[PDB]
């Protein structure tokens, strides 16, 4: 008897179509039509599906994250064995980490997308979907954390980052490297991610309708973002993640303003515009409230800071979260 | 020997900390250029070495004024006989300073930026061998007309390609898209590639009579993007151009892009870049008509450099786009 | 409309197998080359296309015969007005063929090798896109005098730099030392570098009158190395040169190297390559007097090509070594 | 305070050369392990340090006897109260030694190999920070039961995954397939992963009574492969098993492969690996039935380690294959 797998659609290039077949950059397609490109998918599982959203992932929003988390918990309660989320590549890393911190089950939750529309020549979407379904039914897939499966690689939510903007091979874990690899429906695990997740993460969004407002600024030569920070704070921003230079260096023009705003209750997380590595926040700045995002990139750091702000307002406790999840 | 000028701007290669184990909580620009040089007597074999402190800052606090100062200083040095220049520089914004110099210096003579990931006081300090190698490169015969170069961790990277890609590791820089110009083995230089993007004498930007640059700032895009609030305030406070670190190949969340569209109609230039480390962005023909400019493969901070310089020549988005394709 | 010839050599791109999901157990070289073309209709829009099956084998079983023929057939074509050549090839030894042709083709006209990691019958087969991009490349006005190239997974790699660095992934090729020549997006060719190492017209190798090449074999170095016994046997059976894949930067275990030393004295040519994927090998001054030749950054199989061709002109280690510094 | 044994085997980390600039040509294995320890004082604050010199050699000359000696010494020290071990080792075959230990040490206590790419005496020598980090690691509470490790250049890599991927750079090691276990920041350890493949206690190999190991050699596949000759010679002179560095996903050119088939019928064990740095090998059912064994993702030299230990238990290809799927 087959595993019951549910596919939740959110949109994305994987379910898109463009008029040309050579053209990759950008209407919409039905998921039933996706499955007919990989019929044998129905051999791996008894497949049910629902539409959670239909967007370009670049347009992701909190509401979608909330629904997804609540939907997944509901289906797992009804004996769904695993979930595949068709998603766009642009913000897949963001959605992945969110669900990784909000879903209590040990059951497989896999995000999958494609770099080429369904009508392109050499479309990578069919194989990816196949592998994703093959991954969620595999017996070793429990307790791994939320995962991304693209281009035959299995990536952990906690580590996954988009590292090429155009190439079919678009994803990576710049600091952890892959959980494993897939060779024609055959799953091979290399690692277990140590960072605590799912049932072992203390975030409960079942009752929430919105999330604390967190936004993102950048740092550079002649930084003029001080202006942007004040304006964000005056418009309800509860938290700011800064993409610092090197290991979390924030240009003084901007840093003076953030210092002011710390004393007024803004939470400030220091992240980095650099793809690999960890940030360093001095003991001095930590005392002021600056929170280190460790190795978490700016958009992922935003995810954890938001969820942290549903529980506490104390920068010391928030820092504890960033050290653990 | 050939006449080589080493200019200090500060950085970690000149950084200090009382502990020998530590490499993370130091003060950048704590050491004079002329002290770093005595720590590596051998560089005096390679050339007639002279030096000068242009600044002693943490590169994260870089600013236009130093850039302008540095381009003028280098012009003057070359015009009075100096054969090549090494710049010691923090790593954080090194990629920015290099690309600016790549497009503003009118000589074929070698300009090399160098730095360290570890403070000069540290165990297995980074800086010494890096300075040695930088001097060896700038004295090499094949080093002319290469464009501005970053020489670090034995690798030779082009101004136009170089990006800091690790925040802690000694092997911290690469050319995500272009790939290294060359490699350095014990002072010996090997080139692999010619960079093809026009540079130096062939880049049309002149900063010699300028005391300021057009204001360009950077914004980011992500789920539930709120940068819209930010874009309007930057624009209201004199920001002339915005570089957006889009998701994917330069996608901008609808909340921010709507506002960008408003501000385009009011004279703001917008360059679309990417928060993604390698690859090019794509901008649709219709957004291009609106005035969105493709950063191509340049990242946000480097895209800002080119846009800034483009505003000293033109206001026409069409032509700014031609620059982004060429330089 | 350029006149472009596509030469079918075989490989996985012409691969077949019963299952659509399958990728490992296919039959490379089952599908005739003209079939593959009809499958990408947009191709005939880019050029006036012609084709011919030079061979339909597994690139695993590549040989000198095929290389000699292939280089002659291309010589012919470019003298009959053909503007560029695309070579569909298995992925396994594409890097060897590419480097050979790069040193043996006397034209400046584009020669692009292309292959696939998935058999033409698999879902999400990469072959058709790859074949499209290779035709786009060869037809491009800027593809002149670039060297022999490899066009696969949207990347454009030079023959002198290309190596397979993944055995299963469609992202299978890179240049661990030079880095990409350029990129392709949607038929559009973008060039980032020109490789400086001389090639084609400027390589002194002529194979037009050769029906065979000097015998050159490859050995590996490792802990408790037992290869000495292999070196002797090879030598006794006509081997004219041996390329060694040393550990690190060309270190050869004392057990093998001692044998290699006796053999040097009896006429054997020895080239020191490496088993490490990136970097350069370092041969000491005294090893080089013995006759050890450094491969520099060439990997073993690619180093084999240069040593082999080298032996059509000389047997002086001092001059082969110069060939390794230049090509 | 934990008791830590530092075992010296030589390597570049104990290398010496007259020049402070030069980084090639030195004599590896020149400095006593105690001198290297006394060079970094702070190490004494991390733990109660003892040291023994096991050998002082160039690691390209590693052999079975040193391996057996190491394995036994570690087992002994662990049973007599040592909390962790650090082995200073040459970088050339560090993969090999590391993986041997991974399969033969029946304890959960940390074992860490460390080395350097620059001789002790060179400027910006890496050795000292590497030795410090390695001690900090073996002392970390989280370091238990992680499998044998390589710590170098601030990275922590598992024996099962570690491979030397650059021949000259200080950043010389990675895990093409498994990635990194963690990172060190000034003796501050951060773990990211647990490797899943069985190691140490859960590995069934016992070399406690061995004075010798089964003879396993390595060959290479390439265009016009002539390795058949070397294979016959190796077999006849005593080789029990050969690993082949095949092209792409373990493809072996027909010339060598037909000879191996003949050798399979004579009791040769054949393991199929790849010259390709990342990815996993593919063997057909038909070939497996003849007795070809897939090395999976194990490179030639590390596959040799496992084939060799397997041969101490069984000569059954079916059984050896199960080992390659598990360890």
């Amino acid at each position: 008897a087959k595993s019951r797998i549910a596919i939740l659609g959110t949109g994305g290039t994987i379910a898109g179509f463009i008029d040309s077949t050579i053209a990759t950059t950008g209407g919409a397609i039905d998921i039933d039509v996706l499955i007919k490109a990989v019929p044998q998918i129905r051999d791996l599982a008894d497949i049910s599906w629902e539409q959670i959203a239909n967007i370009d992932s670049s347009n992701m929003c909190d509401e979608i994250w909330l629904r997804l988390a609540k939907k997944i918990a509901k289906l797992f309660a009804e004996g769904i064995d695993g979930v595949v989320i068709t998603h766009g590549t642009d913000t897949m890393e963001e959605t992945a980490y969110f669900l990784n911190l909000t879903i209590k089950s040990d059951k497989p939750v896999v995000l999958v997308g494609a770099m080429r529309p369904s009508t392109a020549i050499s479309a990578d979407g069919p194989k990816n979907l196949y592998n994703a379904v093959a991954l969620v039914v595999n017996k070793e897939a429990k307790n791994k954390g939320v995962m991304v499966a693209i281009n035959d690689k299995i990536l952990s939510a906690r580590g996954v980052v988009k590292t090429h903007s155009l190439n079919v091979d678009a994803f990576s874990s710049p600091d952890f490297g892959d959980l494993g690899y897939i060779v024609d429906g055959k799953v091979f695990f290399y690692n277990n991610v140590i960072k605590a997740h799912t049932k072992n993460a203390p975030f409960d969004v079942s009752k929430l309708t919105s999330l604390p407002k967190v936004d993102i600024l950048y740092s550079y030569s002649n930084d003029g973002s001080g202006v942007a920070a004040k304006a964000l704070f005056e418009h309800g921003t509860k938290g700011i993640v800064v993409a610092g230079s090197g290991a979390g260096s924030i240009h003084k023009n901007q840093k003076d303003v953030l210092k002011e705003l710390l004393k007024k209750g803004l939470k400030v997380v220091v992240s980095s515009r650099v793809v690999a590595g960890c940030v360093a926040v001095s003991d001095s700045d930590e005392k002021l409230g600056f929170i280190s995002a460790e190795d978490l990139n700016p958009q992922k750091a935003r995810v954890l800071l938001m969820l942290a702000l549903t529980k506490t307002s104390d920068p010391k406790k928030i820092q504890e979260y960033f050290l653990k999840y």
